[PDB]
């Protein structure tokens, strides 16, 4: 029951100062002043948060809100239709409004992601604000400050005003552009510059211990050389300058968070220490970067909500994260942040996913996993192979890998879905303001690059039930099954000693012996198991992962079934499973009458 | 984005054919049946489910979606701005739309509480429920069916028309009603008679296993009573027959869901085994039983929404809720589920948590708190004492006796909060359609009771930052602390080893020493601990409860801090805590010189 914001002046400057001090209680103060407007004045805590899609705005985890208008306490009032909303009542000639108040960041992974450690810390200005209802957000000019803990490094696309202490004041900035500039800060930092020039791009490193930043030089180059690659495909930079943020940690809480001007990276403390072991994570910064030019500069009309809390709409997410997902992997190849054998193994991974992993395709469309954001928030739920699971990440990326391909077919391989990239968000350079697109737009650039009736090649896909691994074979290779690991999946399921068996019994088992997941209408779905049932025996045999893949392999051709001992909460029943397929993992190979289209799309420009 | 609901007439029945077998992969399959306007329809899923108070469809749960108008498919559109809506387009010249989807019910407590075990399962129609927008959800005609485990009993207050085989079939109902009217089954059933009459009370017990079922005479005799006491209390039963369901289980997930004609309830396998150990939560089915009048039949006019999918207004919650604690834990003690010294260490319990327990009073209200159904949804939060959690339960509670101290002194005792519960929920015997209430209707109600200003009353305690305690004190008793152990913390804490040390050291810890709560701004909190560290040892020995506890009374009077040696995540620190005020839990003692209207309360009428 809020009204609507309003394209209208803000006068005077919103401040936002922040104490990011109590580590130990994971507790931020905030302390926001505003101009006060006499009468009703109702504040705005940001609810649905740009880059989430979604209402993950925290607000029962604000606390402690006293409201004061020129040093008077005045009572607030939530509103019962919009808990984001706080009304108090302005009198008559008064001047200023302040609300102190606390964000209590999550204390364990079970109230969300964690955002304060002994050694760092992770600042959203967005849980530590409040904003006046009845403006756009880039209408409100803000000022932000903070006070670090003693003698702690931070890093930040919002430039500094100064530094006095520990307290940091920032340069005033339009208050979505302060939503949209996160800090990390620590005490163990390490700055990297990765492109010079005036739209210079750098890699700020904060980690749990000071070795994880050893990075070598030809570990920094392949992060230098994804803004080069990046720099050839669009031909534009939509920043005055970029500041990757990335913290090497067990503590902090994962994070992916797309910015203007930077984004919100975590990885393992073996990011660079341990080059060959962190691959499969290592596409998270190409595709974060990605983002500044699809999503953050080019978005979805009815993504390119006037503040924030006012509902967005994910309808073009295959796009905005779709093509991400895409070009991240892709990058991360011509970069050299993967090589292309592990790139090839992903998209195998990725094509199997859809071909034999998503059963759910034949009830639910691609188009209606973007309402998962909202529907589901990244819940846990039982069959993300049937219920799907934000599908519009890579079953996008599938889309796209067959755009691409058809791109080539139509032009006789003189255009390829790289120019779609260029002529889409390659305009205006040094522009990060936002530039809205709506479905027609990608038709009609699609179109551009080659005449097509691309609006029905789009809606066939993400509003249909058929196959969207079309590009694979487009561009010269077949997604094949053998028992030959995949590259990621040997590398994601070992130490930890678990098993990964989608494509042959139907299930993922930890080395405990625990199901992590069943296959909808799998062998093991039609033995009635479910995850967290438990694996304790293989024809007899004490459960391991070796155990259980030698006896599918033992399986293989013959028609003795694999016997398993099942515990079903506190009951044991042995299970006849009659699979005999062998063990089957996903691999990509060549047509040979057909030309490696593939190759030259993951190939370094 | 959907249509408002309209009190327009609906044409024909919507039938509800669930399929309940599943029982291993914890699936309902659902068939819903309805008349097919030509022109867009949009289908509903229940969002808004009353005594939730908040949007606790599972929508993310509903899966393999079919729609079918006169046996041919339809494409379904969800509206992103409106998940729980699904729209077709019906042809002209239609005559039936049939949806047929699957209800993944919970397969571990992380997606929810489970449903579904194997003995026992809990179907709740309204996640095996769509139903046509725009129509006021009482004038939908319903009928219900559902397929049970083979042989299984059930119990639910819905009327059965016919049972063939293992399919039961009931009969027509409004479909409001058919959501309100929740079924029990498994395979250990035990129907118990509470009260004969023309408004018959059954309860219906389910059990992990059969001998959980042996209720002695006196263990009834007191749930007979429990019915028997309300009678006295209103005057009045707001439903032609009441039916009980209690599952006694350790598998199915807890719940306490009232309804106008039956509750679901939960309790251990030891209900009535170990009557004497299971004590603390036998107020449950008084509290359950009181909402048939208060909640149910009496509703605040903006939580009775015209249909399950607009939202509701939360605001009269503290007399919802509120006085229903009140009454569970009064009526537990008139009708002996509860000793009244159990009844007398409950209250002083909750007495204790807001007069220390509850520090977040100083800037929040127990008003506020309305809105956490919504704000929360029971997630994990790091201070309930100072975030506060839906304190309109207890903080209501408090209220509520300080409104009975009050009627008494306005009347010298001639008039009680027994008056107010008559005259507010006694009107209309054998109703139980809502009947709602605004404010202005319970300051009326209590000034028809006793002439005072009881909207300042209400408004000052509700919207205030004072003491709610004060009906202890007026009722002739006092809250005191010494180091005897509250009967309640003690059954609550025993046989596991836990340690509960609000009033103390400010915190709770589980036998591990793990710290499961800390009191804010209390010693726990000042030494920088949060839930989740570890105390590893006391004073250099290896913790126990015994030992923390011999520590604090070794500490009290003296200034030697307690040492604890602290885990907070990896790493060890050793703190020293200047406690010196010994072990402190609540009791209530008698004020000699005042009347002692606190017991008459709480007697038996
Ligand atoms: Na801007
Ligand atoms: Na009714
Ligand atoms: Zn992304
Ligand atoms: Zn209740």
């Amino acid at each position: 029951a809020t009204a609507a914001p309003q394209d209208v002046p803000f006068e005077g400057t919103l401040k936002i100062d922040v104490d990011a001090t109590d580590l130990q209680h994971r507790i931020f103060k905030v302390k926001t002043t505003m101009p006060a407007t006499p009468g009703p004045m109702t504040l705005l805590y940001p609810q649905w948060i740009p880059g989430n899609h979604s209402p993950t705005g925290p607000i029962d985890k604000l606390a402690g809100l006293v409201i004061k208008v020129d040093g008077k306490v005045v009572p607030w009032t939530r509103d019962q239709f919009d808990v984001y909303a706080f009304k108090v009542d302005v009198p008559q000639g008064a001047s200023e409004l302040v609300a102190e108040f606390k964000f209590l960041s999550p204390q364990a992974s079970s109230q969300g992601r964690v955002m304060m450690t002994p050694e760092m810390l992770n600042l959203q200005w967005n849980t530590t604000a409040l904003y006046p209802a009845g403006y756009f957000a880039r209408n409100i000019k803000a000022q932000a400050s903070v006070t670090l803990p003693a003698g702690w490094s931070y890093a930040t696309a919002m430039e500094t005003e100064r530094r006095v202490g520990d307290t940091v004041t920032f340069k005033p900035i339009d208050f979505d552009d302060l939503v949209d500039s996160p800090m990390f800060a620590g005490k163990y930092y390490k700055r990297v510059e990765l492109s010079a020039g005036k739209q210079p791009v750098y890699l700020n490193v904060f980690a749990d211990e000071a070795k994880s930043l050893d990075a070598k030089p030809e570990q920094i180059k392949a992060h230098a050389a994804l803004v080069q690659q990046m720099d050839k495909l669009y031909g534009a930079r939509h920043f005055d300058h970029y500041e990757f943020l990335l913290a090497l940690t067990k503590k902090l809480g994962g994070i992916g968070l797309e910015h203007h001007r930077s984004s919100e990276n975590s990885g393992a403390p073996n990011y660079f220490t341990e080059w060959d072991k962190s691959w499969t994570g290592r596409d998270l910064l190409a595709h974060e970067f990605n983002h500044s030019w699809n999503g953050k500069y080019r978005r979805g009309a009815d993504l390119a909500t006037p503040n924030f809390n006012v509902p967005m709409g994910d309808s073009l997410l295959w796009l905005y994260e779709g093509q991400t997902q895409f070009w991240g992997e892709v990058m991360s190849a011509r970069s050299g942040l993967w090589t292309q054998e592990q790139a090839r193994d992903m998209l195998a991974g990725v094509a199997a996913q859809y071909e034999r992993g998503r059963p759910g395709m034949a009830w639910r469309t691609v188009q209606d996993t973007t309402n998962d954001p909202t529907m589901s928030m990244r819940r846990p739920k039982a069959y993300r192979n049937y219920q799907m699971s934000e599908d519009y990440y890579s079953g996008g990326q599938m889309m796209w890998l067959e755009v691409d391909s058809k791109l080539r077919a139509l032009t006789n391989n003189k255009r390829s879905i790289d120019d779609f990239g260029k002529a889409f968000f390659g305009m205006k350079n040094g522009d990060w303001d936002v530039n809205p697109y709506t479905f027609d737009d990608i038709v009609s650039t699609l179109n551009g690059v080659a005449a097509f009736d691309w609006a029905s090649f789009l809606r066939s896909r993400m509003d249909g039930h058929g196959s969207l691994i079309g590009g694979i074979e487009a561009n010269g290779w077949k997604l094949v099954y053998n028992d030959e690991p995949n590259l990621a999946t040997k590398t994601d399921e070992s130490d930890d000693k678990d098993a990964s068996l989608t494509y042959s019994l139907g299930m993922s088992l930890k080395a405990s012996g625990d199901i992590s997941d069943v296959l909808w209408d799998g062998p093991a779905f039609n033995a009635g198991l479910i995850t967290g049932n438990t694996i304790v025996a293989v024809n007899g045999r004490a459960f391991s992962s070796d155990v259980i893949k030698d006896a599918i392999t033992a399986a293989k051709g013959t028609t003795v079934p694999i016997e398993l001992l099942v515990k079903r909460l506190d009951r044991y029943d042995t299970v006849r499973i009659d699979y005999h397929g062998g063990l089957l993992y996903p691999h990509l190979e060549r047509i040979a009458g057909k030309p490696d289209r593939l190759s030259e799309l993951y190939k370094a420009r």
